[PDB]
RNA sequence: AAAAA
């Protein structure tokens, strides 16, 4: 149950500002200055019958910390929160102030001499946080998969999946812990990680409290009921869509000279400027930077999609130098500090050399592909303001304290792995965090760079969009199953009761059923149409659409179509069967080949691929973006709709998108798509359609294209029969049909409707994902990690000792003693399979010695993916097998006999950087498969392992940070 | 494509 509601506004004065613009982007005020106003929004959820006072009337006597600037309505609620000892989740953009109310629980349970824990999302940001930690408190500690430092602190900076750990062993620290703080919650809904918060979340003690910080959400008061129910306390919102430095947001249409504010300091959308922008749509990063150089609105970054793009642009700007020499000095200093901290041998690598000379003229690179130290320098380099212009990945908005005055998008879309699409909403407002350094700039500025004549409500839905829902992403993992098993006051089923997801899924119920009562209503609003005979009608009716689909079907079918696809040939296009494009013609077509990826399987129609001149395309469609062979038409490419303008275009096409074959062939030029010629064909087209105005006529499938196949022709058959017996009906010669047939089909729709409407709350009844649960039992009852009565096997509590890896191939092949007879560089070679996940350039053939190994382990992997086919688990046996990479065995080998790190980087095109995370996470594996050889005693075993650490860990690959 | 324990 909810309470305590109340919203609150604030509000603030500004100095004016004119941005990149002539005028003043907002009408000034009497003082000179601009006034700008922000909500505050608070709730609570209640256990039953619980007292409670409201939180405004709380008076806090004893502060325990204080702080040189005036709270923000937001904090000082917040605060109340944990002074009273009840658990909040503030959810507020990236610069608002969250980390002031996390200081103060830290603060408050240091006083009481209570234990406390901060977790974060990434390694990185947990070193940045420890790091800011201890300076302002001392007690504090750092556990992590690399560093462990004073683990008895009074503050204790973890990684999530750390955190999940210490639970399930049931360590005596959380005894003592009265707060844990959870840092960007909002990640628990990641596909792949998300899963971990929810469970440490559910295993945490009733006792303890929390602090949620979180990006703004739409339904953070739902988290908050979650959190009162499955830990039967009351749970605070504080959310507020303040943000310290106003934002100015510009459009830059691409190989123009114009800057367009779209969107000002009040979320204004300005619709005239964003007209002219688009209007002037028909070097520029470098036309950009020196403006932003110029105007003194650095340091600016500007991010990429990609890794090689960073360093391509970095390179197109080593013209420009930024830096006096006595910033020149004091840069260098800084990075030879660093880079002295290297062993000697690695003070000279590439990487390193290659990129000073682009520091000291002020231009920064950061990705993943870095070293370790380059990353952290990098950061700190543009912290002190030594570098004006930086070019990162996406990565970068996340890192803490590495703000900027202004922010640079490339491009309006992104590639997902899937489509090359607009960037959303949510994804733009994270986005727009990055911009304004809370104490030191005005405004902040955001620009995008565009190349398409984008809608304006496109345009509003990506620059003034809504936040992303915080949904649930939990699924079951072995591991997670095992341990809830072996653990004895819980169960699977408990954890499943208890998750985030099974919540959710519970409150929709009442909305699902209010949304079926609505149809009920709608849908006997219609009562009866005139007469039920026109249900004969419409099935009549229904019947022929199907069975006219299905020689639609063999039509298409290259057997048949193809050797009627001759250039010039009339075909009326239908991708998706959702976009009617009208009648075009064929230019060629060829069979498609997947280089990329061999396994790939294409349907019979998906096999050829159909180029195809189309006039009726929206005038305004990025047709610069669709790639030859790539019938994925990207988004906003559409046929044009009433009162568009339209183009010709060629497009790509499947054998799927033909509706129909026609018995004619206009010229089509041989001179491809140059300088005009398909226009001429849009002519034809459009005279085409002038020759034949009742319709275009369509091949005879019997009588032109010859298909007579025995069941063919019982299909033509079919058809006639019913195309009789309808034009026998009362109904077709009656009147009024064309709206007794509307009201009737109106009325089928909502009966449908309600059917799987009906299934949905049906199913939503159970508690979630049980049948998957009991299919991943039949897996480890099957391979012996547990009895038929859930009661854990050894093989069991080992596999719940390994989280690095996956844990029912490495318990198999520990148990079928595959590490017997390697040598310990063997055996680093092997283990690096499971240490790895990127794929890259085919390796060259392994010799004997790795190439043996490595087949002996696929045996055991295929015959546990064919147990999880069985187990009718959604699985791709041989996609299963290859999920263990390989292609660094030869690497690994080689670095474990001394190799240097400079001859290992020539044995591969994958980046420093991403080498030395792997080998970190083999170290991690390995660290583990020593832990389980002690709980197995396997003396043989674990010198091996304590073998292959020794040979891993040195050089760069055990190189420190910089920042502990 | 980019992140990631
Ligand atoms: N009420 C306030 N008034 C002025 N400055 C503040 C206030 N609250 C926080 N700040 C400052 O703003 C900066 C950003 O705050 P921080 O909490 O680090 O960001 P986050 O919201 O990501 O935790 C900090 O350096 C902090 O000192």
């Amino acid at each position: 149950m909810l309470a305590d509601s109340f919203e609150q506004e604030a509000s603030r004065e500004v100095d004016a500002s004119k941005g990149l613009t002539n005028s003043e982007t907002l009408q000034v005020e009497q003082d000179g200055k601009v006034r700008l106003s922000h909500q505050v929004r608070h709730q609570v959820a209640l256990p039953p019958n619980y007292d409670y006072t409201p939180i405004a009337e709380h008076k806090r006597v004893n502060e325990a910390r204080t702080y040189p600037f005036t709270l923000d309505p937001f904090q000082d609620t917040a605060i109340s929160c944990i002074d009273r000892g009840e658990s909040v989740l503030v959810s507020a953009h990236t610069s608002a102030g969250k980390t002031v109310v996390a200081e103060y629980a830290i603060a408050q349970s240091l006083k009481n001499k209570q234990r406390v824990i901060y977790t974060s999302p990434i390694k990185a940001l947990s070193n940045q946080k420890y790091r800011e930690l201890l300076a302002e408190f001392g007690d504090v500690g750092l556990m992590t998969g690399d560093i462990t430092i004073n683990p008895d602190a009074g503050c204790l900076v973890m990684t999530t999946e750390i955190l999940r750990s210490m639970l399930y062993r049931g360590s005596e620290v959380m005894r003592e812990v009265a707060w844990v703080i959870f840092d960007e919650v909002h990640y628990m809904r990641d596909k792949e990680r998300g899963v971990v918060w929810e469970e440490t979340i559910i295993l945490l003690p009733d006792k303890v409290r929390y602090v949620f910080l979180s990006a703004t959400i739409p339904n953070a008061m739902e988290f908050a009921e979650w959190i009162c129910k499955i830990h039967s306390q009351p749970c605070h919102i504080v959310y507020t869509n303040f943000r310290p430095t106003p934002l100015q947001h510009y459009l830059f249409p691409a190989h123009g000279d114009g800057i367009y504010l779209v969107v000002d300091e009040k979320s204004t959308f300005r619709e005239e400027n964003f007209q002219k922008a688009m209007a002037s749509i028909s070097g520029d990063i470098y036309k950009i930077v020196k403006m932003i150089w110029k105007k003194k609105y650095n340091p600016v970054i500007v991010f990429s999609f990609s890794k090689r793009d960073c360093e391509e642009l970095a390179l197109k700007m080593s013209k420009l130098d930024f830096n006096s020499d006595d910033e020149k000095e004091a840069l260098t200093k800084i990075f030879n500090n660093a880079i002295a901290l290297l062993p000697e041998t690695d003070r000279e690598l590439p990487q390193i050399k290659h990129i000073l000379p682009l520091l000291r003229r002020g231009i920064g690179i950061h990705h993943s592909g870095l070293l370790p130290i380059l990353k952290e320098v990098i950061e700190i380099l543009f912290q002190e303001g030594f570098l004006k212009v930086l070019f990162a990945t996406e990565t970068f908005s996340i890192g803490l304290n590495m703000p900027a005055k202004t922010v640079v998008f490339t491009s309006v879309r992104k590639w997902d792995g899937q489509q090359f699409r607009w960037v959303s909403g949510g994804e733009y407002i994270q986005m727009s965090g990055r911009a304004g350094r809370r104490g030191l700039d005005d405004r902040g500025i955001v620009i995008m760079m565009i190349d398409e004549k984008m809608e304006p409500q496109v345009a509003k839905g990506m620059v003034k969009g809504q936040a992303d829902r915080l949904d649930s992403a939990f699924h079951l993992g072995y591991n997670m199953i095992l341990n809830l098993m072996r653990v004895e006051g819980i169960s699977p089923e408990f954890m499943l009761e208890h998750s985030f997801f099974q919540f959710q899924n519970v409150i929709s119920v009442p909305v699902m059923e209010k949304k079926l009562a609505e149809l009920k209503k709608d849908f006997d609003g219609i009562e009866v149409e005139d007469e039920e005979n026109v249900k004969e009608y419409h099935e009549i009716e229904q019947a022929i659409k199907g069975y006219r689909e299905d020689v639609r079907q063999v039509v298409t079918h290259p057997a048949n179509a193809l050797s009627f696809l001759q250039p010039g040939r009339l075909v009326e296009i239908s991708v998706n069967g959702k976009d009617n494009y009208g009648w075009g013609a064929v230019v060629d077509f060829a069979k498609r080949i997947n280089k990329r990826n061999p396994s790939a399987v294409y349907t019979d129609h998906e096999s050829y691929i159909v180029n195809v001149v189309v006039n009726t395309m929206y005038i305004d469609s990025p047709v610069n973006l669709l790639k030859p062979f790539n019938p994925t038409l990207p988004e906003g490419i559409r046929p044009a709709e009433e009162g568009e303008k339209s183009i010709c275009a060629v497009i790509p096409i499947t054998l799927d998108s033909i509706k129909s074959i026609g018995n004619l062939r206009l010229y089509m030029p041989k001179d491809i798509r140059a300088s005009g010629q398909k226009e001429t064909v849009g002519k034809s087209l459009r005279e085409v359609n002038r020759r034949f105005p009742d319709g275009i006529p369509v091949l005879d499938p019997v009588k032109n294209m010859k298909i007579e196949d025995e069941d063919f022709l019982k299909l033509m058959k079919k058809i006639d029969v019913l195309n009789t017996k309808l034009s026998s009906n009362p109904l077709t010669n009656s009147m009024r049909l064309e709206e007794l047939y509307g009201k009737y089909s109106r009325k089928h729709d909502l009966h449908e409707d309600m059917k799987q409407l009906k299934r949905k709350i049906s199913e939503s009844q159970a508690v979630i994902q049980l049948d998957d649960l009991r299919r991943r039992k039949r897996v480890l009852r099957r391979l012996g990690f547990c009895t038929p009565n859930d009661i854990i096997e050894l093989k069991g509590r080992v596999a719940c000792e390994i989280s690095s890896g996956d844990e029912l191939l490495l318990t198999e092949l520990i148990f079928n003693g595959n590490f017997n007879e390697l040598k310990p560089e063997q055996a680093a070679a092997l283990l690096s399979c499971f240490a790895f996940q990127e794929r890259c350039k085919e390796a060259p053939r392994l010799k004997p010695e790795l190439a043996e190994p490595l087949k002996a382990m696929r045996e055991i992997a295929a015959k546990i993916a064919k147990i999880m086919k069985d187990s009718k688990i959604e699985v791709v046996e041989k996609d299963y097998v290859e999920s263990f990479r390989h292609e660094l065995m030869e690497v690994v080998y080689e670095w474990c006999r001394g190799a240097t790190f400079t001859q290992i980087c020539k044995m591969t095109d994958v980046y420093e950087g991403s080498l030395i995370r792997m080998f970190k996470r083999l170290e991690e594996l390995v660290k583990e498969l020593v832990d389980v050889a002690n709980t197995i005693g396997n003396s043989s075993l674990k010198e091996k392992m304590e073998a292959v650490l020794k040979l891993i860990h040195r050089d760069i690959v055990s190189a420190g940070s910089l920042y502990l």
